[PDB]
RNA sequence: CUAAGAAAUUCACGGCGGGCUUGAUGUCCGCGUCUACCUGGUUCACUGCCGUGUAGGCAG
């Protein structure tokens, strides 16, 4: 008994990009029709505020350059002055037959990995996983920043069968909070339908309407981009923003990523709260990636203990690694 | 330990940009539904615009936005680098309030620090400034520029509860929404001065504006310990301040008061910069930038 | 044939058009969803095709 | 003082004809780019102003 050579696993909860577009409360009865917003490349000088080298300083190139400024193109959308909520709208699709790859070499070890992801549905389902992914979908973290300093954000969440909506939700969501995951009935309605849809017993289909107050022709926090290595000139493009046709977007992985923030069995900051699901579990924007291979806990070990030698982990290690086989990627060696 | 090669902070009272619009007198308080300011171009192919014969007033438009807890920042590469920021951080926030810097951003609110040059050859300042909780408002003012000189930062009646609401603002104890407007009085058939890019005046469309980062600039003049001579006033907060306009650049670096050596021994090894120096080096956290390697 | 993009569908709808000429000649459709992806079993306007 | 010292190779030409390369196929799988800002460059070292000649009230 070994592991595949190569392993390969289909993501679930796939979100799309999501849309801004703007307006006031209580128009929400029909808020249908609301204009996008735009993203806007413009040419705004900046200051001459970042440290000077110690390679080959100099005053006759920083003393004497230090007095004249910058000159950069910032891209930056903002709202509409009437308007002053924005309200970002994307989909989403709990596929589920979430224990199976798409790729393997060894069919013994995928009759090995079946039946240890089978034992682990069959005393825990689904139910605390999607309970903690409808506390993701409740509070509005997919607002990476948009919601940070808000009034009030309403998030309406719609089940789809057909043409129509089936099923409503309004959460209330600035009094949830980001580390503590208390929960709720109707939040439990939404994490028993998650826990129908990663379990393969039906379609789940959320449309998710999430407005946050901000204020009148406030700032809005799209997503950027790589511009580089193809193409790499003497660099006059400082920072642009993302965009489906006119309008302006956050990219799919992101809110992947501020969905599956489901991270609180490491021993590095365990009341400072939950991070992203990541095999080596690493904030990158915090530089420090938490969940070492010097201890017993990362994903690639705690797998193959729990595939090959029988050595069923603790049972939140379990939830860590079914996080991760709902999360995809490349396995193996 | 050592220093950060990477650093993001993120800002504090960003406003919205200033469209200009115009209107009379006695119709101040029906302001609602008011007229605009046009932009056209006359012969080089450069733009200049003009009020009306109707018309002294000219029109300001922004609103506020603080965050609160500015010390934490939001990207490094050194858990260290946080383990030995977060102590030096506390003590600046535990041992004093922040009223010094909340009384420097209130009265460039207070004042006609953001109408630059809106009074080159004015006669009466008249600001009016809203706290907005919900859709209506609930604290309101209505400020002057005559009275506090705009070198000096001589407080008054009204600066204090706005400066223990900032400070409850910028410090975590409750978010809080300004909206800062202005009305002029610049006169009948009167030249226009709006920003531009890197000749076009910058047009909105349909009115005229100046951007986000002259007000974000504007709010924050409190820079007043640089070091050659206090007597002049106040200028911005810049980590290698370099200022055009008085042309010498305050705070060089071959003497230790910039901003890249103070926050090395401020923040590492605990030994303090100058009570002289704190809110300058707590504007710089405000302020925000790349502070790298 | 859809390999990838029929997982997870509400709906799924197959025209099939014999074209003997310019123009068709014969017209099917399916509920491919209701079709079994295991099962072989067969009907009137299947074995039609 | 050199295996030293010296020298005209000339002329001509038909390569030519022919041809089936065939047939088959799953590239799969995953991802936070992050923060920051003051052009009235002088968009001509002066446009346009009583005499085309060197003194002048103007939108400064």
């Amino acid at each position: 008994l070994s592991t595949a050579s190569v392993l390969a696993f289909e993501r679930k909860l796939d979100p799309s990009d999501a849309l801004m577009s703007a307006g006031a409360w209580a128009q929400r009865d029909a808020s249908q029709e609301w204009p996008a917003v735009t993203v806007r490349e413009k040419s705004v000088r900046g200051t001459i505020s970042n440290r000077l080298k110690t390679k080959d300083r100099d005053p006759a190139k920083l003393d004497a350059s230090i007095q004249s400024p910058n000159l950069q193109t910032v891209d930056v959308a903002n709202l509409p002055s009437d308007a002053d909520t924005l309200k970002v709208r994307f989909t989403l699709r709990v596929l589920g037959g979430a224990g199976t790859p798409s790729a393997c070499n060894d069919a013994a070890y995928r009759d090995k990995l079946l039946q240890t992801v089978a034992t682990y549905v069959n005393d825990q389902g689904f139910a605390e996983l999607a309970r903690r992914y409808a506390h993701n979908l409740a509070n509005a973290r997919f607002l990476w920043r948009n919601r940070v300093g808000a009034e009030a954000v309403e998030v309406r969440i719609n089940h789809i069968r057909q043409g129509e909506v089936a099923r409503a939700w309004r959460f209330d969501a600035l009094a949830i909070g980001l580390r503590d995951f208390k929960a709720d009935a109707e939040l439990d309605a939404l994490a028993e339908l998650i826990a129908s849809g990663l379990s393969g017993s039906g379609h789940v289909l959320l449309e998710v309407v999430a407005f946050a107050r901000i204020g009148d022709g406030q700032e809005v926090f799209p997503s950027q981009e790589l511009i580089l290595d193809k193409g790499d000139k003497k660099g006059q493009k400082s920072k642009t923003l993302y965009s489906v046709r006119d309008a302006a977007a956050i990219h799919s992985q992101k809110i992947g990523n501020a969905l599956r923030t489901i991270d609180t069995w490491y021993p590095d900051e365990d009341g400072l709260g939950p991070i992203a699901v990541e095999p080596y579990g690493s904030v990158t924007s915090q530089g420090k990636a938490y969940r070492q291979p010097k201890q017993k806990l990362d994903f690639y070990t705690l797998l193959d203990n729990w595939v090959l030698r029988d050595e069923a982990p603790a049972v939140e290690q379990q939830h860590y690694v079914i996080a991760n086989l709902i999360r995809g990627g490349v396995f193996g060696e």
